[PDB]
């Protein structure tokens, strides 16, 4: 249940790409409501932003890092199942990968 690592995705992972220019429209759950997307929670079964991960992480929820890898993940698959390829939210989503998986490769083990 490692804590070096997640540690390291609070304080290094969670930062980094909370700082991005292109985090804002990941830093809470996607208000379905205000955008007007009636499909949006039927189509994603597991909605998944960094507002949560960041709670997830502050409030004990993971059982490991893998764990908390999963919903980064989830974050960027949800966003690639639910919009068009080439849709900026897209490139924004393909931005922030990058360089989520940058940082995973310095991970502690
Ligand atoms: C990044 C971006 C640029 C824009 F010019 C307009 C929007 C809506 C936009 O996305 C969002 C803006 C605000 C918010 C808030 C903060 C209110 O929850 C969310 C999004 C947004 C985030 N994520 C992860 C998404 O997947 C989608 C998807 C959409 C979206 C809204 N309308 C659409 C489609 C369906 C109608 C034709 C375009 N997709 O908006 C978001």
């Amino acid at each position: 249940r490692q804590t070096n690592q997640l540690q390291y995705l609070l304080r290094v992972v969670l930062k980094t790409l909370w700082k991005h220019q292109f985090a804002w429209p990941f830093q809470q759950p996607v208000d379905a409501v205000k955008l007007n997307l009636p499909d949006y929670y039927k189509i994603i079964k597991t909605p998944m932003d960094m507002g949560t991960i960041k709670k997830r992480l502050e409030n004990n929820y993971y059982w490991n890092a893998q764990e908390c890898i999963q919903d980064f993940n989830t974050m960027f698959t949800n966003c690639y199942i639910y919009n068009k390829p080439g849709d900026d939210i897209v490139l924004m989503a393909e931005a922030l990968e990058k360089l989520f998986l940058q940082k995973i490769n310095e991970l502690p083990t």
